């Protein structure tokens, strides 16, 4: 068959002062009148069943889950104890699949208006791993050369749109981000990825052991042993934990408008700068992103700089920095 | 008999958006647990009774004033009908003395701690006034280059710290601020005046003659009259309209402390910049004023800004801006 991996363990750090530990970005309805998972379980609905869905979650926002995604069985909802970023993440959702079946990884905040589009690409990266294995991603073709995109090289092609992954590499410098841009060759790491279990099980024994052994023989819908391992496994990503070190990561050309919620930044690049009105006043101010709270905001002397006021605070963020809001969370929290 | 002129009259428009036209900040408490007015009031009723004493204000502001200053006779509150500035309030005021009564002109908004000293000097002043006539000024001596101030070049010494004023400057770049600075011949412009009453008057009937002719006959205590004669009089500031001009300008020497709440740096002179703590989070963010409303406030990757939060709106201002403020107020009132 098919199963679809639904990653909404973490905790949306970067989009403080809106999203908290209490409500984090996954259940926030930045876009539509829907939140990001619900628009990410949606896409999926369309060619696959419910059943076939799992979300791989931390404990606290099962309860969340549930209501959000309704049509989702209680039991294709996983919950973690710790979250140790997308590396285990994936371990564990993997693990129910059949050892053969296709599985998608699926993060949550990724912004994919269509949805055919995206099909498409699902369908020839799933001939794809049929014809060559190895694990796949998802590569976006950049419209522009946004830091704060981890990317991907392109190595010998396979077929036409699909290539061997020649270099894998991350947090591009503004230069270093218009250097990929240039090549013609350089795609942005979605963040999405396909593989069959038992051969991406397997290459994280290989790669990351440290997250092997302690999940190998650990059922997920444990919660207390799955706490008991969780206490002995690394925090790392997909990417920095398996992606980057295996000799067969594989890249297919997303070729559609793709958007990643990863910071301010982003929601910025949808609905543009903000411009002036009654409640965001300007005054020597170029490229604001302001959003209001029932009274008014000036902005003097600064620009490209983010706005946010909430019941939860205020940033103020110039928008370079915006990736470092991450320390504003840690700080206050 | 010496009469006291305390100007009140204003908006207080780069205060925003702690003053507000409802609340400007004459009646605000920017330092210690009272108003700048009231310790402006409090600072003359040292050596002076509250009869001799006079406060030019907008009508608006009249009741607000009385609740502030009960030991002022509601007489001695002027009420203006609109503003035109210090020049014209400066002469309404000036009028109610008798033409030999030295008048001392005084701002609302000045942080003075050692009135002792103040007081020493202003005797100074009032000898000087009766050696030499003419119209004095007090000059502090310039602590640092302010990009902030007039400066008062010193011409000619009649007598120990007393001189001619040489001329009135303006508004220094960095770089000709330090040079007034290390010359040692130029002081800051306090705004503060002495004078005797029939000579003031006969200057401005003198440099401006606008004024003089619309106000000379008109009883300030008069609404209507005076709405008449302000409707023909232009809004200017006693600096531009008669310091600049006359040829009998004279300088004391402050010494004492002496600031100016101008604008929003003002407030971040005296307090110092703003350090971490549980409400204010700082993120590679340096030299930052950030006045906060019960939630916290982060500050990502920006140095030399205020912040002010209130229920009125927040301002986000680059400091080299703070004069801006007023193009704020401007749009949205
Ligand atoms: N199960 C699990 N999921 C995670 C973990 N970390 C991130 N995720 C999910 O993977 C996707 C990638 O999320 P990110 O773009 O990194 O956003 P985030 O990690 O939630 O928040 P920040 O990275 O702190 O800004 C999101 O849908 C997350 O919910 C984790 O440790 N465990
Ligand atoms: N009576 C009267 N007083 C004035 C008028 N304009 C300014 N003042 C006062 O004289 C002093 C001058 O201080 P400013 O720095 O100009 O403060 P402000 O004009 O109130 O505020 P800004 O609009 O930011 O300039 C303050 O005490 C003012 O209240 C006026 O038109 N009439
Ligand atoms: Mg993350
Ligand atoms: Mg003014």
């Amino acid at each position: 068959v098919m199963k679809a991996l639904i990653l909404a363990g973490g905790s949306g750090e970067r989009f403080w002062p809106l999203s908290t530990p209490e409500t984090p970005k996954q259940f926030l309805k930045l876009f539509g009148n829907k939140s990001l998972m619900r628009w990410t379980f949606e896409r999926v609905l369309e060619e696959m069943d419910p059943k076939d869905v799992i979300v791989v979650t931390h404990k606290d926002y099962v309860e969340r889950t549930k209501k959000e995604l309704p049509e989702l069985p209680d039991e294709n909802i996983i919950a973690e104890p710790m979250k140790k970023n997308t590396a285990p993440a994936c371990f564990i959702g993997t693990k129910l699949a059949d050892d053969d079946e296709p599985v998608l990884v699926l993060p949550a905040d990724h912004r994919i208006p269509d949805t055919k589009k995206f099909w498409k690409t699902v369908k020839k990266a799933l001939d794809a791993l049929e014809k060559y294995d190895g694990l796949f991603t998802f590569g976006i073709v950049p419209t522009r050369p946004e830091t704060g995109y981890g990317y991907i090289e392109i190595g010998e092609e396979l077929e036409e749109g699909v290539h061997k992954v020649a270099q894998f590499r991350e947090k591009p410098d503004l230069e270093t981000a218009k250097k990929f841009v240039e090549s013609g060759r350089f795609l942005w790491n979605s963040g999405m990825f396909l593989w069959k279990a038992r051969e991406f099980i397997e290459e994280v024994k290989v790669c990351e052991p440290s997250i092997y052994e302690n999940l190998k023989d650990v059922d997920p819908r444990n919660f207390e042993e799955l706490k008991k391992a969780y206490e002995k496994v690394p925090s790392i990503s997909v990417d920095y934990a398996v992606m980057e070190k295996s000799k067969k990561v594989r890249v297919v050309k997303a070729d559609f408008e793709w958007s990643d919620l990863g910071n301010w930044s982003s929601v910025r690049e949808i609905e543009g700068y903000t411009e002036e009105s009654d409640e965001v006043i300007l005054v020597d101010s170029d490229r604001v992103f302001v959003k209001t709270h029932n009274k008014p905001i000036a902005v003097v002397g600064l620009s490209d700089v983010i706005v946010i006021d909430t019941p939860n605070g205020i940033l103020i963020c110039k928008e370079e920095y915006a990736q470092k809001v991450r320390e504003v969370v840690k700080k206050l929290f």
